[PDB]
RNA sequence: UUGUU
């Protein structure tokens, strides 16, 4: 596929960016290595990990396939741990979700997808309840894309107040 | 009781 950064931990830290390619190169064609170090003092030291970065998505899945929880490097006591970095996160879900508040207590989250589902599709929505199952008057509501959220907020936020509630519905990016 | 899982 299209070029991830892949962090791979269990890293013996006495390897450099040239073993590291070597390693990787078996499995896919390899843009970039860097291994994570520690200034902190004299000298710099490597901290036991690295990033990778290949070109295909492909090549990145063959060599997690062949190495996470299945080699052992040199003196390590733990197989390499592979996974996505956290520098490619891109739709963090934190991003995309909305908190709904001052919303009717009888309210149910079929309820709230309706009202919201105008402005694009909901991957989750959750009201807050206490411990015997009452509404605690607000909610969650997660869109595919932030774009979506923003949309909502303009449209909806104070822009009507529910019953039993002391205010207009509040509806903004959630903490 | 404007309540952010």
């Amino acid at each position: 596929s299209d070029a991830i950064k892949m962090f791979v931990g269990q890293v013996p830290r006495t390897w450099s960016e040239k073993d590291l390619r070597e390693l990787f190169e078996q499995y896919g064609a390899v843009y970039e290595i860097n291994v994570l170090r520690d200034r902190s003092q004299n000298p710099p030291q490597s901290k036991g990990c690295c990033f990778v970065t290949f070109y295909t998505r492909k090549a990145a899945l063959e060599a997690q396939n062949a190495l996470h929880n299945m080699k052992v490097l040199p003196g390590m006591h733990h197989p390499i741990q592979m996974k996505p970095a956290d520098s490619e996160k891109n739709n963090a879900v934190e991003d995309r979700k909305l908190f709904i508040g001052m919303i009717s207590k009888k309210c149910t989250e079929n309820d709230i997808r309706v009202m919201f589902s105008s402005f694009g599709q909901i991957e989750e929505c959750r009201i807050l309840r206490g411990p015997d199952g009452l509404s605690r008057g607000c909610a969650f509501v997660t869109f595919t894309t932030r774009a979506m959220a923003q949309t909502a907020i303009k449209a909806m936020h104070q822009a009507q107040t529910m019953e039993g509630c002391s205010s207009p519905m509040v509806v903004k990016f959630a903490d």
